[PDB]
Order: C-alpha cells, then structure tokens, then sequence
DNA sequence: AGATAATACTCGGATAGTCTGTGTCCGAGTCAAATG
DNA sequence: CATTTGACTCGGACACAGACTATCCGAGTATTATCT
C-alpha cells in the first residue's frame, strides 16, 4: 500500500502550472481542504528533490523550477511516496538446511527478477507521461479556461 | 512499500511444485528459518484465496489443488498484501472553494487515468509469468535436479 | 529623496496522535493410528 | 473389525511496531514607513 499524501502533492503541480506567481502553502492547502501543515510538509519533501523552489519573503510561496513537459511523473512518484522499490528480497535462499551456496547463485532469485521487471515497467508506464500530457488532457475535457481561472484565483490578493 | 510476508508465500509456490504429499508450515518455516506462525497466518491468508487446500490431522499439511500453470504471480501478490490497489483518488476536485462541480465529472480525474494504465501494466507483467517459468528457470539455473529433491526433503518423516 | 530599522508574511524542520502491518499466541477440527 | 485415544493440523483472536497523518513554533526576507 502506497501514501494518499501523493495525489495532494500531484493536484498542487498540475494547478502551479497555470500559476505565473509564487503560491504559499496555506493557499493551496484551502483550494482543496488539506491540513495545511500537511500540505507545507508534502511541499518540503519537494523541495528537498528540487522539483519546486521556495521563494522566502512577502512575496513568496512555491514555483516550478524546469518547463512543464520535462517534469514526469515518476519524479513525483519517487520523490514523495518514496525512492525505494516497493518489492525487497530477503534472501531466503541462503536461509535453512538447503541455502544454495555462493557459486550457484550468480543470477538473481527468479521471484525477485520477476518482481523487479514488473515494478519497472509500472515506473517506465509512469515516466512515459508527463504533467503537460494531463494539463492539454484537462483543457481538452474541461475547458481552456477553468485552469487558467484557477491560476487567476490563487494570486487574487498577494500584500 | 509493500508487505515483507509476499516474498515468504512466493517462494512456496515453487516448492509445492515438488511436493506430492501434504506439507504444513512449521517444514517450510525451517526451510527457510521464518517464524512459523507468521508463516502460517500468510498462509491462512493463501489459503483463503481458494489457491492451495489445507488439511488438518496428523499427515495434514498444505497441497496445490489446481495447475501451477493457471496460477500467476498477480493471483499471489493481490491474495496476501490485498487485492485493494496501492493508489487511491479520493476525489478532491470537488472538495473546497473551488470544488469542480458535479456536471463536470462524467469521467475520472486523468492523474487517475495515468496511475490505472500503470498499475495496469504493472498487473500485466505479473499475469503474464506462471509458476511454470519459475519451475523452468530453476531447473534451468540451479539443476532439474534441486527441485525433485527439496521436494523430497519436506517429504523426510512426515508422520 | 535615500538610508535605515520596524514589520508582517512566509519556508523549514522538530514535535505529538493515530492506523495499518508484524509477530505471536492458543482453541476448534481432523486424520491416523493403537487397541480390545 | 468398531472404538477410544492421541497428537497433530489449521483457523482466527491477541499484543507490539514502524509508519502515515496532523500540528507547532523558530529562521529568513521583501514591504514599508519613518527619519535625516
Ligand atoms: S530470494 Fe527473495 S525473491 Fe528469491
Ligand atoms: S481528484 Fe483524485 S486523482 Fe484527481
């Protein structure tokens, strides 16, 4: 079972895509009812993996740090739920009286290879697609309008 | 992250493979030093799932009931961690100041669309092996001689 | 007007509460045998 | 050969843990208003 927090953090990158100023926390955190602890939490776990920059002062908040194509989803996926792969090896076949010795065991347990190669083609499925795939799909389905609306209502009153 | 105990269960459904004759718990937990009851409990877990029957009494022990072929490794996994997903879309878009409306949401979210066609091809690679590679894979590394005969050792004074 | 110091707003990590695993346990049920 | 015993099996119920969730107050900077 992954981390819920993952979509909240998701959600705040499609929207700061239509956003041309910094954003604080706090904003976000009522433009869809989130502890906004939680929220600014999830926001320094970004910023730790340099996918957003915090602009301190009056005037600061959250800003996308590289163009909205180049940022897949994968980034998100590992820098929030957690870079480790969901599947580990214990090495139960060097475990009880049948261990395989060190000399049979030059290839990878075949579970574990399986395993592997299904959690990587999950992860490159990810990466195919990107942020600016899911923002064209949404001015495609829900108007071109709406998220540039809701770009103009995050700014509405900085100082 | 995913549960530990899979890795445990999965590396029985070889083993079964090579067992003609009822084997319970406590023989595997040794054959691989685990916790013999925690053992167990994943496989009550198995168990459930309708993939290998359980026989109480003194000769009793854990058995395959249908084909190792039909059993894929997608069958395994979602039988013990649960067959619930990993990633859950809580639906926020209508939630807040800015709550989507309920006109609006005729399909679901594309960040949703994303994560299923992943998972989904995550899925896809664990349907597509069967215990039938991991038994050929080990009798292709490891001898066509190592399975028969661990078979065998679980076999060693079953009364 | 320009320099300066008060100011007000915002990241950042350190801090408690709660929830699904993780490990363990003993009782109900069952078959095989030992026995008259 | 029927029966009693016996001991061995799984099944679900019981504590412990690390981790996710939610939250606080301290560090840093552009606004800004004043003072010369
Ligand atoms: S030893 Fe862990 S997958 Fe085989
Ligand atoms: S509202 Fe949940 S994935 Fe978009």
């Amino acid at each position: 079972k992954l981390s819920g927090g993952v979509e909240w953090a998701l959600h705040c990158c499609v929207v700061l895509t239509a956003a041309s100023r910094p954003v604080p926390a706090a904003r976000l955190a009522e433009l869809h009812d989130v502890s906004p602890s939680y929220l600014a939490k999830q926001m320094q776990a970004l910023s730790r993996a340099g996918l957003v920059r915090s602009v301190q002062g009056k005037t600061g908040g959250y800003v996308l740090t590289r163009p909205a194509v180049e940022i897949t989803l994968l980034d998100v996926v590992q820098a929030v739920d957690g870079p480790d792969p969901a599947f580990v090896c214990t090495e139960i076949r060097q475990r009880g009286p049948l261990a395989t010795p060190p000399e049979k065991c030059t290839k990878a347990c075949p579970i574990a290879r399986a395993m592997g190669a299904a959690e990587a083609a999950w992860r490159a499925s990810l990466a195919a697609t990107t942020i600016a795939d899911l923002v064209a799909t949404v001015d495609d389905e829900s108007g071109p309008d709406a998220l540039p609306g809701v770009g103009a209502w995050l700014i509405e009153g900085l100082g």
